[PDB]
């Protein structure tokens, strides 16, 4: 039906660059035509498209890349695609904001996480007591209290599920009614789980018998 | 013949715990060991600890209470095993401080700045506890495909961190010493679970881009 390979064309990154040594069209005709006279000629496929079924995906200069769409390519590099990411992929959200911390930025660390390389920068040279309550349909953590607590927790990733909130009036007196406690989130092959609160033994042994034990 | 969890302990971040300095009398790393020690005993499934330095690659779920201090690589090391199908749980105070005693900077938690928070699929703001023109390439393996190449657009800031992730090509020649180019990393990858990730750091003509391609990413 298609081809193997997939150059991901992005409509807002050639919006970007068209407005100044980059031009991400020009940098998607180049790899094109590499792919063409290699033998191995590829597609060009929106970058909002279903590219799931491909096996070799590549990013030239696709400047714009969103958190959404870092995870894609996360879940098609972890289920067995390959991914191919230029210089220049990776540098600004879809709000035009430019993604913070190390080279490159996108997904807040996720992209440069898949690729196991790391740079300082884009450079181009020339209440009290609270209750928690069990947000799955488990109610294994249901009645456990915590008397310390991080309170500024976001639920970002697609695929996290929430396993554990904050709830009661003790939870709503600070404004933490359905905070995250307790999330899982798939990374790779593998898996994190993030415990927002401090536990005492009894009900740390709810939490490893529910989610960590082997039975 | 071990356990498959292991529950990780860091003297570093014991140091931190003793020294009274900390947002709240109750972070006690050890103490945090202990008690998820115990909540695995009491499960059925006894945990082993084992010191963080150690090579933990073999067990099947790691555990870091209360592992304040979390350098970059060990970080990396975590991100690793974790993409290899491991699994991490992570407490609410592990990974604030870097190995040198500084705050991670950027989000919460900070450790790898962004790694962890990316594995975990949460950020938060902050811990808050209530209660020349030209260069040539050169393939840094042996098949010395990319050999020849040059490039005039180039990503200077490459470093490795993945234990896994191998250099394809580098910067190479007299030109490339003049920007202190000579060994950085130009084209990388790195598995990542099932599958793999390409970094290409240079603008490479169609010429050059098909030696590339045909090298590593044709049929």
């Amino acid at each position: 039906a298609h081809s193997d390979t997939a150059i991901l064309f992005s409509a807002e990154s050639e919006w970007a660059t068209r407005s100044m040594k980059l031009n991400h069209w020009h940098d998607v005709r180049d790899w094109y035509r590499a792919f063409l006279d290699a033998g191995s000629r590829a597609d060009i496929v929106p970058l909002a498209y279903d590219w799931s079924s491909y096996k070799t995906v590549v990013l030239p200069t696709v400047l714009i890349l969103s958190a959404a769409d870092t995870q894609r390519l996360a879940d098609f590099a972890a289920a067995g695609g390959r991914v191919v990411v230029g210089y220049a992929t990776g540098l600004i959200d879809e709000h035009f904001h430019t993604w913070l911390g190390g080279y490159p930025g996108a997904g807040d660390g996720l992209l440069r996480s898949m690729l196991g390389v790391r740079g300082e920068e884009f450079n181009i040279l020339g209440p009290g007591e609270i209750r928690l309550s069990s947000a799955d349909d488990s109610a294994a953590l249901d009645g456990t209290t915590t008397r310390l607590w991080q309170n500024d927790v976001n639920v970002t990733g697609e695929h996290a599920q929430v396993l554990a909130t904050y709830a009661g009036e003790e939870a709503d007196e600070w404004e933490l009614d359905g905070t995250a406690a307790v999330t899982r989130n798939p990374y790779g092959s593998g898996e994190a789980y993030f415990v927002g609160c401090d536990l005492d033994v009894a009900d740390l042994t709810k939490l490893v018998r529910a989610y960590l034990a082997a039975s």
